[PDB]
């Protein structure tokens, strides 16, 4: 979420015309720590993100794997029946 | 002659209104630097003045001890005999 300390730096921007000024420098302090907290967490990620080499792995079987599932008509009474030998 | 530097810096007061403006920026090593100078050179006044014991001596004798001088009349002939045999 870089996108809230760049609108968080534009309106330091906005007033910050004078460096002078106290009326606003307190926040200098906030900027400060949290533009170096973002820049060094996404060094981190970026050297991170560059080295994998693997990006998926085949999921282990399914229970049941799907089969071709062709409408049906009164086959409810046997299907009942197999299920009840089952 | 502190007074000059002393005038220097008002004249830098004068245009002291706005630590944010570099106009005038330059010249505050040109500040920087005479004051440091008169500072220290100041403190080794300071030292070497507190020290003297002694303020004066005693001169050696005039080569002539002023004499009374009353007014004379009609000596300038035996003051010139005197400056001939002398």
């Amino acid at each position: 979420q870089l996108d809230a300390i760049d609108e968080d730096y534009s309106q330091l921007r906005k007033y910050s015309c004078l460096g002078q000024c106290t009326i606003h420098a307190h926040r200098r302090a906030s900027i400060g720590r949290r533009v170096l907290e973002a820049l060094d967490e996404a060094n981190k990620l970026i050297e991170e993100g560059r080295r994998f080499k693997k990006f998926g792995f085949k999921p282990l079987p399914k229970i049941v794997d799907p089969l071709p599932q062709i409408k049906t008509f009164g086959l409810e009474t046997m299907l009942s029946q197999l299920y009840d030998l089952f």
